[PDB]
DNA sequence: GCTGATGCGTC
DNA sequence: GTCGGAC
DNA sequence: GTCCGACGACGCATCAGC
C-alpha cells in the first residue's frame, strides 16, 4: 500500500484495511509501530493514546494475526511473560557502545549528546551507520525487530557482548526515518510513550472488539461499534475491558491470551485462561495514604483492619495440588530457587487438609539466635537462584496477610473477612518461620495511631489498612490499589528530614530533558570540615520548583570540584556547584553505603550512610553549608533505627 | 581464577 | 520505592 | 482515583578485563 512513511494511526475514520501500509498477509513492518509510537508520543490524552494503538492493532489483527504477539510486546518494551526471565543484558553502557560503533563516532562524542539531548534515541536517530552500503538492506519488521531482541537476550557466556552489539549495529544499518530513535529507546528500557501496560490492555480488548480476530479475509465486520449509539458502544466497550483484565490479572502472560483471543475471541477468554497455582497472577497494591483522617475519609463507614506492614520482600506461595511448590515475587519472577528453605517447610504451615493454595506474604529476615527482626539490607544478601538448603544464612520468617485461591477455588471475588478466616484456620503459625501478620480490627483513631507507633517499634515501616467487607475482595481489575497504607514518613512534621547541601546535579532525561533531572547531596563533616556526599535526589519537587532549581543554581556551576567536597565512589556530577543551597530533605530510614563517604568510620569502619527513599520537601532559605546536617547527626540517626 | 563494571531485580 | 502531571 | 514516567539506594549474577 502507501509507504509505511506515512502511516497514520491517529487518523479519523481509520480504516483497518483501507488506512493500513501493507498488503494483507505481509509483515508488519517495524516502520508501521514506529509511526504509532509517534503518534502516542506526540499527545498527552490516555484515551487518545489507546485508540491510536487500538487502529494499529486492528490492522494488525485484520491482515496479519501472527504478528499480533509480537506488536504487543514491542508496545510493552517487554521481552516475554516476567516468569520466564529473559533479560537483554544491555543498558546505557553497551547501547551508547554500539550506536558509537553503528555511526563511526567516538564514544565520548555520542555519551555528551545523549545526555544533552537526555534521550539516546534521538542520538541514533540523526546519525547515520557508516556500515550502511549505498542500497539499503530490506526494510525492518515487527516480528523480524522483535526476534533480534530475543537473539540479544539468548546469548550469554564470554564474548557475548560483542556479539550482543554486532545484532545490534544490525539493526542500526537498516533503519529508516525514526525507526533508530525506537530500536534504541528500546534497548535502553525508555521507550517514554506515556502508554503502558493498562493503555495497552484497552488498546487490545478496544481492537478484537471492533476488528474480531478468525474472520476470512476481507473481513466482513472491520468495525463492530458502527451499529451501536455512542452510548452503547462505550458500556459493551467497557464490559468487554473488564473481561480482557480480570484474565489478564489472573494470568498476566500473553503467550498465553493471545493464542486464546484470536481462536476463540474475548467472551470465551475466561474459559480459556483461570488463576490456577502455579502461574503467577498481579498482586494487590496499596494506595499511600497521608494520615489517619484520610483513612477514614477514603473508607467511609466501612469496617477496616490494620496490619502490620512487614520491610521485606513480597512472595507470592503457589501449593500446586499433588505437592509441587512454586514462589514468586509482585513482579511475577520466579523466585523458587531462592527459597529452598520455605518449599522444605510447606508441610509444616498447612494442614493435611489442604491440597492446593495460593498465598500472600511477606518474607522477612529473621535473627534465629535473638529470635528478631533483621533489616531489609540482610535480606537482600541471600542468594538469588539455584540456591541449596543447607548453604543459607540469612534465615526468613514469612508474615501471611492473604490467601488468594484453596483446594481449587478461587477467592479473588471473596471479601476479606472470608479470606483471612480460611487463611487463618487452615494454616499453622510457628514463631519466626511462618506468622500471620499482626492485626488490630478498630476504628479508633486513638487506637489506630498507637497501633502504628507500635508496628514502628516491632520494626515495621507502619500499617496496611484494608476493609473487611465492603469493596474486600482481590479483584485487581477493579482496583489494583485497593489497600490503603500509612507510613510515619507520609505525615507533615512527622519521621526524619535533613537539611543537605546540593554539590552537584545531572542533566534530566525524557519528561525532564533540557533541565535538571537529580541533584547530589552531601552532609557536613564537622571533623574534617568537608562536605560529604550523602545521596541523590529526584523527586518531590514540583515542575515549577524544579525549573526554580535551574534557574538559582546556574549561578553555582563550578567547571570543577571544590576541595573539600568528597564523592568517593558517586556518579560525577553533570555539573559541578559551589556549595551554597541547602535543601530540606525526607526519608524513610537510613542505610548502610556501599558507596557514599558520608559518616563513613562512624558506624561502620567501611560504610558510609544514604537515605532510604529521598524527596525533596522544600528549600532552606536560612541556612548555609556550614549549618546543613552534620554527618554526626547522620550517624546518631542511624543508630536510633536500633 | 580474581576483581570491577554493568544490568536489572528488590524495595 | 516517592512524587507530581495529565486526564 | 488511575495511569504514567521522571527520579532514589542497593546487591546478586554475569561478563569484560585482567
Ligand atoms: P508499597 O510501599 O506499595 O507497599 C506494598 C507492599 O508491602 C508489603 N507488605 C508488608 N506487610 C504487608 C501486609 N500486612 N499486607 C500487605 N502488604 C504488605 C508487600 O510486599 C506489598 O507489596
Ligand atoms: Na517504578
Amino acid at each position: 500500500s502507501n509507504d509505511p512513511s506515512g502511516y497514520n494511526p491517529a487518523k479519523n475514520n481509520y480504516h483497518p484495511v483501507e488506512d493500513a501500509c501493507w498488503k494483507p498477509g505481509q509483515k508488519v513492518p517495524y516502520l508501521a509501530v514506529a509511526r504509532t509510537f509517534e503518534k502516542i508520543e506526540e499527545v498527552s490524552a490516555r484515551l487518545r493514546m489507546v485508540e491510536t494503538l487500538s487502529n494499529l492493532l486492528r490492522s494488525v489483527v485484520a491482515l496479519s494475526p501472527p504478528d499480533l504477539l509480537p506488536v504487543l510486546y514491542l508496545s510493552l518494551n517487554h521481552l516475554g511473560p516476567p516468569q520466564q526471565g529473559l533479560e537483554l543484558g544491555v543498558g546505557d553502557g553497551v547501547l551508547l557502545k554500539a550506536v558509537a560503533q553503528a555511526t563511526g563516532r567516538q564514544l565520548e562524542s555520542v555519551r555528551a549528546e545523549a545526555a544533552e539531548k537526555g534521550d539516546v534515541g534521538l542520538v541514533a536517530e540523526n546519525s547515520r551507520s557508516t556500515q550502511r552500503l549505498m542500497l539499503p538492506p530490506p526494510p525492518l519488521t515487527a516480528s523480524g525487530v522483535f526476534s533480534k531482541f530475543r537473539d540479544i537476550a539468548r546469548l550469554t557466556g564470554s564474548a557475548s557482548t560483542a556479539k550482543k552489539i554486532d545484532i545490534i549495529k544490525g539493526l542500526f544499518v537498516a533503519c529508516r526515518h525514526s525507526e533508530a530513535r525506537f530500536i534504541a529507546r528500546s534497548l535502553s528500557g525508555r521507550l517514554r510513550l506515556g502508554l503502558a501496560e493498562q493503555s495497552v490492555l484497552a488498546a487490545l480488548s478496544q481492537a478484537v472488539s471492533l476488528t474480531p480476530p478468525g474472520q476470512e479475509f476481507p473481513p466482513a465486520m472491520v468495525d463492530a461499534g458502527k451499529g451501536k449509539t455512542a452510548e452503547a458502544r462505550k458500556t459493551w466497550l467497557e464490559e468487554q475491558g473488564m473481561i480482557l483484565k480480570q484474565t489478564f490479572c489472573e494470568v498476566p502472560d500473553l503467550d498465553r491470551i493471545i493464542p486464546v483471543l484470536l481462536e476463540h475471541g474475548l467472551e470465551r477468554l475466561p474459559e480459556h485462561c483461570k488463576l490456577s497455582p502455579g502461574i503467577p497472577l498481579k498482586p494487590m497494591l496499596a494506595h499511600p495514604t497521608r494520615g489517619i483522617s484520610e483513612v477514614l475519609k477514603r473508607f467511609e463507614e466501612a469496617a477496616f483492619t490494620c496490619e502490620y506492614k512487614y520491610d521485606g520482600q513480597r512472595a507470592q506461595i503457589h501449593a500446586l495440588e499433588g505437592g509441587e511448590v512454586k514462589i514468586f515475587s509482585r513482579n511475577q519472577e520466579d523466585n523458587t530457587g531462592k527459597y529452598p528453605d520455605i518449599i522444605s517447610r510447606i508441610p509444616k504451615i498447612k494442614l493435611p487438609s489442604v491440597t492446593s493454595f495460593i498465598l500472600d506474604t511477606e518474607a522477612v529476615a529473621w535473627d534465629r539466635e535473638k529470635k528478631q527482626i533483621q533489616p531489609f539490607q540482610v535480606l537482600t544478601t541471600r542468594k538469588r537462584k539455584e540456591v541449596d538448603a543447607s548453604e543459607i544464612q540469612v534465615q526468613v520468617c514469612l508474615y501471611a496477610f492473604d490467601l488468594i485461591y484453596l483446594n481449587g477455588e478461587s477467592l479473588v471475588r471473596e471479601p476479606l473477612s472470608r479470606r483471612r478466616q480460611l487463611l487463618r484456620e487452615n494454616f499453622v503459625e510457628t514463631e519466626g518461620e511462618f506468622v500471620f501478620a499482626t492485626s488490630l480490627d478498630t476504628k479508633d483513631i486513638e487506637q489506630i495511631a498507637e497501633f502504628l507507633e507500635q508496628s514502628v517499634k516491632d520494626s515495621c515501616e507502619g500499617l496496611m489498612v484494608k476493609t473487611l467487607d465492603v469493596d474486600a475482595t482481590y479483584e485487581i481489575a477493579k482496583r489494583s490499589h485497593n489497600w490503603l497504607k500509612l507510613k510515619k514518613d507520609y505525615l507533615d512534621g512527622v519521621g526524619d528530614t535533613l537539611d543537605l547541601v546540593v554539590i552537584g546535579a545531572y542533566l534530566g532525561r525524557g519528561k525532564r530533558a533540557g533541565r535538571y533531572g537529580g541533584f547530589l547531596l552531601a552532609s557536613y563533616d564537622e571533623d574534617s570540615e568537608e562536605l560529604q556526599a550523602i545521596c541523590k535526589l529526584g523527586t518531590g519537587f514540583s515542575d515549577e520548583e524544579l525549573e526554580e532549581h535551574h534557574q538559582s543554581l546556574k549561578a553555582l556551576v563550578l567547571p570543577s570540584p571544590r576541595p573539600y567536597v568528597r564523592i568517593d565512589g558517586a556518579v560525577i556530577p553533570d555539573h559541578w556547584l559551589d556549595p551554597s543551597a541547602v535543601w530540606e530533605v525526607k526519608c524513610a530510614d537510613l542505610s548502610l553505603s556501599p558507596i557514599y563517604p558520608a559518616a563513613r568510620g562512624l558506624v561502620d569502619s567501611d560504610k558510609g550512610i544514604s537515605l532510604r527513599f529521598p524527596r525533596f520537601i522544600r528549600v532552606r532559605e536560612d541556612k548555609q553549608p556550614e549549618q546543613a546536617t552534620t554527618s554526626a547527626q547522620v550517624a546518631c540517626l542511624y543508630r536510633k533505627q536500633s
